[PDB]
């Protein structure tokens, strides 16, 4: 019926569309994961530019 | 025949508007990648002169 | 066009329903570009800065050294 239809056409778009969103969210959380790292560098820099003079 | 054209299609014309995305993501992947060398090298060289 | 006008109806359809994935690449890309400019300014600051840091150390050391000797 038009019920299986949707879910073998939602099955095959699936095929496709899950690992470029699991490709996208995995790209995400390691951005997200190095922009934290690089914000606690510039925060250590910023703690060791006193001892300069 | 029916439902299996019509899959055959439609993932074809879909699989062909994501090559370019394909591409977006592999240039991301590798620059991320070499990001995240660059950040660990900084890392170590920082904790050379973090105590106090 | 019969499957020929079916794929270019269903090829403009995808196209407008992938515009997530195209803005969520955008902004990956556009935040990935300003980490690489963040990381990049770090590392002239570290190339700086380092030499100045263990030369300062050095001149510390010989100058509570020599003044405890004298």
């Amino acid at each position: 019926d038009i019920i299986w239809d949707q879910l073998i056409v939602k099955r095959t778009l699936a095929d496709l569309l899950i690992p470029i969103n699991r490709q996208i969210s995995d790209i995400q959380s390691t951005l997200s994961e190095v922009t934290t790292r690089v914000h606690e560098i510039e925060r250590q820099l910023h703690e060791i530019t006193p001892v300069l003079k």
